[PDB]
Order: structure tokens, then C-alpha cells, then sequence
């Protein structure tokens, strides 16, 4: 069985960091529209919170992919990102394989700018070069859950981020 | 050219009502697992806030559909057979997509299938459909915010507003 | 994976396809038909079958799989409401996936809904589902060819064969 | 919508399909091939072509939809159904009914190249090269047709006429 071990990032710490990241995004794209693309499923909570602190004209869409072995696209975007500022939102980036493929895919739409925003980053686990421009936290725990992130579809409802162990 | 007119439901009114619905849901399914299925795209904010107030074991998934009957764009991945299912929507107006989704999910043989909508425009119905959980019944006007768009705009407002 | 014995020759397939087409043509004389092919295997049979049908035909495709419950991967785009529908399959064994697909389509209120399969294995049924049009009924458990694969291979054989 | 004249008969189509299959066979002698058919209009042509190819063939399908105005000037399309099979390091032939402006297929070409295939070639039943808005030369071509509306052999006019066993012009 899997059980929660420790709280890694509290609800308050998460909201403070989301505010911090929204502010940086607002400054980096001051006076401009932004298109925010959330990578399903785990990033939806972070995205929901993040966009509510971004006051720019924001368009939101979702993308779904699953990798194997390149990467298969399950649900492509509907919105137009050609000539637009795009921020792709993720819960965690570790190997970076899926996101690297999404990056090339979005570049084919010829956006004005394409940046990646991840709540959590594990750069040490990279299998390809993919540097996120916005990173909430760098957390070392092996199995992380909460705030949209699951373990075997469980724990996405926690309002904080926790570690789990066997 | 669309502009915000008035705030219809404030950020605080929304969070008060979200807590109330969550408590209702927790009581209705006390001691049981629940599967929450959010109807994309506009329900994702409501869903994110709602599930954070539900302490039951929760599984979440998403469905995408559109009118042409209703066309299913993205079906669920999770198992709902023998499970308690709550389908979460931003607004129910005609009730058509949701009625179809109801028949669709019933084919999976869930233990229970309930609908939870933040907003309801009951004057807009095209088929009989009553959501078990309804945040607010509202006038039939154009609204935006809290996940809900007007031509892809305004989903980022933390409140619900009317537009003109 | 090696090919063993030819079970149904290219010639036998073509003779049978013509027979089924004639049957369909008389069952829907003077009427339009929507042919829906269940991806992927059935595309070859469907391509051949419709080319022998003189009626005005509309074609579309559906994709669905088991959860191990049938998951809808790709829904239809065309209007079948009030139309004559023939769902085309390569093989019907359990009928599970096609029974689900049958209720799904019925949600669209077609005028008629019939099933047409190249091969039928009624002895493998796990739900009642009778195909109105059936090409062959053979017992061979592992077959490839004419759209049917073994691990994605051999769909291109112009005949149906057993594999070892 | 009325059928004018038969442009290419059932028999003529099958003779060129056979010839294309032979070309493909000699170009990939001794190798596996992955054939990707672009839905929906290419399914008949694909069904016929693969049955004349002796190589180990894997088939899959891709479906894309336009974004509206932009697609007609940039070819940008949304992937509705992506491929399931692996094409990394594989010989890939993308099968189409018609190439006109070539904008959409050029986009799809870039998508496939992202999977790093060993080879990537395009095979179209019909070609209208004088309608190109981007450089895209199909390695395998059935026929050039003088810009009309044509139907049959998987190709529709408002979802109609895909079941004709021949290609015909339509008024």
C-alpha cells in the first residue's frame, strides 16, 4: 500500500509561489496577450490558480500526449497560437521527453514566444535538454502527490504537496 | 468588442459556495470513493477548487464533447464501473450535452451518477435534466470568469461577471 | 510470426464481398446508406464492399477499444439521425465492443442499424449480437490478412491466412 | 451535384496502383515499410496499394482538421488522430488522395519528421502541382488531373460518391 509520508509544500507556500510566478509572467509579457496551454491532466490545479493571478488578456487551452518506448498526441490544441506568446504549464518536469516533443510541436504553429512553466522541476532527471523558464520548486522526494498530481490516480485532491512511500 | 459589465458572483461568494457543495458531496458519499469527471474546458477551475474541499478518496478525469445528439471528442480513461460518479460542469443551460453524457456514462454501469454544476440557467432547458448539486441559478445572460469564456476570453477572472 | 495456410483466397473474398453487396443493395433498394467502418482492420473489407454497392453511400469511421466498458477513441462526424446505417467489421467474436457501439449509435436515433462482418465467431459471444450480413464463419483462432493483423503485421495480404 | 464523365476507370486505377506498388517495392527492397494513410479519402487507394506490396507492411492512419482561414494560407492543421505505430528509424510512406496546395501535407511532413524516421516519402493518387503554394514533390503519383471537382475511389463531394469504383469529374 502507498501512504503519505511528509508534507513537502503547504497550501500557503503553494499560493505564495503561484503569486510569485504570475507576477513574473505579467512582467515578462507586460502589455501583451498570453496563451496558456495546460498539459493534462496533473497541471490543471496549478493552471487554475496561476491564471487567476495573471491579469493580462489570457486565452487557455489544453494538450494531451502520452510517450512510449517518440510521443503520441491525444488531444491537440484548438486555439490559435500563431504570432502569440505561449506559456505551457506543467505539474512536474523530470525526463523532459514529452515536453520536448510538445515544444517542437508548438513551434510548428509559429508562435511569437514559447515558454515553459512547471510547478516542480527535477532537472537532474533530464533525458533531453529542456529548460523551463518558470519553475515553482525543485523538490528531491521520490514520489510526490497532491495539488493535481497523482499516485496511481489517487491524491490529486490534496491541497498541499506531499511525498508518498510504500 | 466585449466588455465586462458587472460582477455577478464575487470570488468570496464562489469560494463559500464551493465549500458548501463539497460538504454536501462528502456527506452524500461518506466513507466511499468518488470519481469526479470534469466536462472540459470551462469547468476546470470549479473542479480544481471543488476537489480541494472533498476529503474522500477522489479520482479525477475529463471528458470533451460538442454538438453536431452530441459528439464525443475525448472519452474518459478511468474506470467508473461500480463507482460513485460526479460529473462537474460550469453551466447547465439546454442540458443536451449533459443528458447525452448521462446516457453515455450509464453505459459504464457506475454505482451512482450525479451532476454538479456551478451555475444553472433553468429557463434554457431543451430536455429534462436536474443536477443534484447546483451552486447558483442565474439569469439568462452572457457571463464570463472562473473558467468560463466569451470567445476564449476572460476565463482568468477570479469572479463571475456579465459582459456586453 | 510466419504465414501458414491460406484459409480464404483473394478470389473467395471477392466473390463473397459481391454477394454481401447484392444483399445490402436489395435490403435498401432506393435508399441512402451510411457505412461506418470500425478501425483499423475493417478498412480493406469496407473499401471493397462499398465499391459494389450502387446506392448513394456515405462512409465514416469509428475507433473504440476495451478498458479490460468500451472506450470511444474516435466518434463519427456524419449525421446518421434518421438514416440507414451499416456498421462494418472485420471480425465479431465477443460482440462486446460492438454491442456498446450499438447503444451509442442508437443515442443518435438512426432509421436502421445493421451489422456487417467479414468473419463471424458466434461461439465466442459474451453478449447477444447478431450480424445481419456475415461473410464467413471459420474456426481458425489465429488469422491475418485482408486488413486483419497479428501484432500490426500482415494486414496487407490480399488473402486470409493462418499464422504460427 | 452530377457526375460528368469517367476520368479514370476501375481498371486504369488498378494498373497504376500496381505500378506504384512495384516502384515502392524496388525502392525499399528487403525492408519493412510503414504506410500511413491520411483519412478519410485515401483509404480505398491505401487498401488497394498495400495489397500489391510484398514487403512487411505496417499500416496506420492520421487525421487532421483545419483551423479555418489560417490553414488555407499556412497549412497549419490540428491533429485529430495521431499515429499509434512507431516510425522512428522506419521507412515511411504517407498516402494521400490528392495533393493540391500542399500546405497541409507539408505540415504533416514536419510532424512525421519529429519522430525521426529512416525515410519519409509521399504517395498521392492524384496531384495538382500547378496548385502548389509550397514546395512538395510527391515521390509517387498516380495521376495529374486538370483542376476540376472529382469524386470516386474514396474521394468525396460533400461526403458523397466515395464508393464509385472509378474517378469521375462532377459538375
Amino acid at each position: 500500500n502507498i501512504e503519505i509520508k511528509d508534507t513537502l509544500i503547504s497550501e500557503e507556500q503553494l499560493q505564495e509561489k503561484v503569486k510569485e510566478l504570475a507576477l513574473q509572467i505579467e512582467r515578462d509579457f507586460e502589455g501583451e496577450e498570453i496563451v496558456v496551454i495546460a498539459v493534462l491532466k496533473g497541471s490543471f490545479v496549478f493552471a487554475a490558480d496561476l491564471i487567476r493571478h495573471i491579469k493580462n488578456d489570457v486565452t487557455i487551452d489544453f494538450i494531451s500526449a502520452s510517450s512510449y518506448g517518440k510521443v503520441k498526441l491525444l488531444k491537440d490544441i484548438d486555439v490559435n497560437i500563431t504570432g502569440k506568446n505561449v506559456i505551457v504549464v506543467e505539474d512536474i518536469i523530470d525526463s523532459g521527453l514529452t515536453l520536448h516533443f510538445l515544444k517542437d510541436h508548438f513551434f510548428m504553429h509559429k508562435p511569437k514566444a514559447l515558454k515553459f512553466c512547471t510547478l516542480l522541476d527535477k532537472p537532474e532527471r533530464r533525458k533531453v535538454d529542456l529548460t523551463a523558464e518558470y519553475v515553482g520548486f525543485q523538490i528531491p522526494d521520490e514520489f510526490i502527490v497532491g495539488y493535481g498530481i497523482d499516485c496511481a490516480e489517487k491524491y490529486r485532491n490534496l491541497p498541499f504537496i506531499a511525498s508518498v512511500v510504500t
